[PDB]
């Protein structure tokens, strides 16, 4: 599913990501924009042989199981393919664990390099939320 911007904002907000661990909704929308372009089906292989999955590009070394990543911990205890669903529940549940892990949203490289410090509220402009 390719979410619209405000579509995604609404769903993230309903699933409790607005200000989760202190990160406003626009931070999460910005992260999703630059991680996946709002496409739930996005997958990208990392240099280390792991793969990132879904709307928030969650990795198969620590967080989900894809069966082809040595050392997989599956700490979100889910198949990585479940992170590709049109329903963002599993991605949000897992993202809550990731952002709680100690470095906040810096865990997302696109967020640190493209969102952090910027006017992230722009990402929720216009939305009826
Ligand atoms: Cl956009
Ligand atoms: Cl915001
Ligand atoms: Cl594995
Ligand atoms: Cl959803
Ligand atoms: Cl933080
Ligand atoms: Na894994």
């Amino acid at each position: 599913k390719v979410f619209g911007r405000c579509e995604l904002a609404a769903a993230m907000k309903r699933h409790g990501l607005d200000n989760y661990r202190g990160y406003s909704l626009g931070n999460w929308v910005c992260a999703a924009k630059f991680e996946s372009n709002f496409n739930t089906q996005a997958t990208n292989r990392n240099t280390d042989g792991s793969t990132d999955y879904g709307i928030l590009q969650i990795n198969s070394r620590w967080w989900c199981n894809d069966g082809r990543t040595p050392g997989s911990r599956n700490l979100c205890n889910i198949p990585c393919s479940a992170l590709l669903s049109s329903d963002i529940t599993a991605s949000v549940n897992c993202a809550k664990k990731i952002v709680s892990d100690g470095n906040g949203m810096n865990a997302w490289v696109a967020w640190r390099n493209r969102c952090k410090g910027t006017d992230v509220q722009a990402w929720i402009r216009g939305c009826r939320l």
